[PDB]
């Protein structure tokens, strides 16, 4: 029997039956069934001698600190996962019953209680978000550094599917085409909660994080390190969900860490959302003299040609910034960003192009001073402004399409144009008139310099309205106008000069200029003949 046994089943160990984990891993041919409860210490390594192993999980690995595991053959899948960890640490929850955001240090430290969930560890980047809070918070609230962390390292083609935990970490550590698939809402601890760091040998490569969603931790969701997804981007951030990050959602790491670069490039970000971060929505910047990397005189701070493949992201109710990034020659496209309490997006970017972006209700708490900013030459096509609450500071930038109430002095850009409009027809509605304004934000940035005007004679239902073409004279919009229909007279009414007109106010040849003559009572006109000549005409007399 035992031969035809071994033949015909499947070969799997349970952790129930050893008194390590590693015993465990020692035995195990095929599939890994962790079984009970398994308490490890910081550091507690385990080798699985490159054994291509599917480890199910129906239990938890309790622990403060590393559990990890080297050695797993490509191919290796773990799933179901839950890290815990044996320390319940102080957490702050700086938001309230009606889900609002407490931005006052005394209001959070007020928070203060002891739970695996629910809040964060408060971290240095609490000092700047929270001012005074440093020196409100208790001695045992502050520098806590609590987190049940798995770490794979150096392993290619290893995924872990349905990951869940409480204070619980997730790092590849030289990792490479791994992959974090559906993680089950772990709530996060101290470090960041799915890493992906390359700092030592390649630059990392092939990893992603698909689907899934995490929940609080004290800094970011994802956080990525040197890594490169070249020309094929491979790797990043796809269908994701990340709920309330004691700092950002998604970040790609900025300048030197150690003796090198943690900048990333070629990665793609797309269909994810973030939700309530402390910090920002997604921090995808490089540069905060760059061992590792482009040199400055290559590459100027802030224009690195980071190449990420950006596309339909969602960010609702930061306590920072929505969307933020730098680098040049940049595409990116479908950002919606709302209810935001700093910018909307923030971005350090030169040659880049912006593609249906739609920024409602943000710099809701006046953090920053404008709801966009861009700092280099970019071009915008497609941006929504303006929800039910300056506005747009992008001063070499080219803008086309804004849609929104948006209020126009609020506005600075390098260009702004609607350039292949078709025949146009303005609707009014609740008002007396319908118009065409004109505003020159050279001349004004609050008043508009000219308009057309269509207005009702008499009341609803007359059938008639005049039209109007005005010109703003003394800093009063409108001071001075050209009407027809006026009272329904179905006669032009024509402005002329209240003096005697100076031969350099008119301006072209076979034109005449009406103007007041008041010692005669008469009306006479200064005429630049077809040659260029002037000459004064009587026009009307009594």
């Amino acid at each position: 029997y035992s031969i035809e046994a071994d033949k015909k089943f499947k070969y799997s160990v349970k952790l129930s039956d050893y008194p390590t984990l590693q015993d465990a891993a020692s035995a195990a041919v095929d599939g890994l069934l962790i079984d009970r409860d398994y308490n490890f210490y910081g550091g507690e390594t385990v080798d699985f001698g490159g054994k291509v192993l599917t480890i199910e999980c129906k239990a938890k690995f309790i622990g403060d600190g590393n559990l990890i595991f080297t050695k797993l053959g490509k191919g290796s899948r773990i799933a179901g996962v839950f890290m815990e960890s044996t320390t319940t640490p102080w957490v702050i929850k700086p938001w309230t019953d009606d889900n609002q955001w407490l931005t006052d240090a005394a209001a959070v430290v007020a928070t203060l209680k002891q739970s695996k969930t629910d809040g964060y560890q408060p971290t240095v980047s609490d000092y700047v978000k929270f001012p005074g809070i440093e020196t409100l918070l208790p001695p045992n609230a502050k520098g806590q550094n609590i987190t049940s962390t798995l770490e794979i390292r150096e392993c290619i083609g290893v995924e872990v599917h349905r990951a869940s935990g409480l204070m619980a970490g997730f790092l590849f550590r030289g990792c490479h085409f791994c992959k974090m698939v559906d993680a089950n809402n772990p709530s996060g601890g101290k470090d960041g909660i799915i890493t992906f760091e390359n700092l030592s040998g390649d630059w990392g490569k092939g990893n992603y994080v698909i689907g899934g969603r995490t929940s609080y931790g004290s800094v970011s969701s994802i956080q990525f390190l040197r890594n490169n997804g070249g020309f094929e981007r491979d790797g990043g951030v796809i269908g994701f969900t990340s709920y309330r990050a004691g700092e950002s959602g998604v970040k790609t790491w900025q300048g030197t860490v150690g003796s090198t670069t943690s900048r990333n490039y070629n990665l793609q970000f797309r269909d994810s959302v973030v939700i309530y971060p402390v910090w920002d929505g997604f921090d995808l910047g490089a540069d905060t003299d760059r061992p590792g990397d482009y040199p400055i005189t290559q590459y100027p701070l802030h224009q690195l040609p980071l190449n990420h493949l950006i596309d339909n992201l969602l960010v609702r109710g930061a306590l920072g910034v929505g969307f933020g990034m730098d680098g040049k020659g940049m595409y990116v496209s479908n950002i919606t960003v709302e209810d935001c309490a700093g910018s909307g997006a923030y971005l350090l970017t030169h040659e880049s192009v912006f593609t249906n972006i739609a920024i409602i209700d943000t710099n809701t708490k006046d953090f920053q001073a404008n709801q966009i900013y861009i700092s280099g030459a970019c071009r915008v096509n497609g941006l929504r402004l303006i929800g039910i609450r300056l506005t747009i500071d992008a001063p070499n930038s080219t803008v086309s399409g804004i849609t929104g109430m948006v209020d126009p002095s609020r506005i600075n850009v390098a260009n702004l144009a609607e350039e292949g409009l078709g025949n146009i027809r303005a609707n009014s509605f609740g008002y007396d008139s319908a118009a065409i304004k004109l505003r020159i934000h050279k001349l004004s940035k609050t008043l508009d310099s000219g308009a057309l005007y269509s207005h009702i004679n008499g009341g609803a239902g007359s059938g008639s309205a005049y039209t109007q073409l005005t010109a703003i004279s003394g800093s009063t919009p409108d001071a001075v106008s050209l009407k027809v229909n006026h009272k329904d007279c179905r006669g032009a009414e024509i402005p002329f000069v209240p003096d005697i007109a100076s031969d350099d106010f008119i301006k072209d040849s076979s034109c005449f200029l009406p103007y007041w003559e008041n010692n005669s009572t008469s009306l006479k006109a200064l005429v630049k003949k077809p040659n260029g000549e002037l000459v004064r005409l009587t026009l009307a007399t009594l």
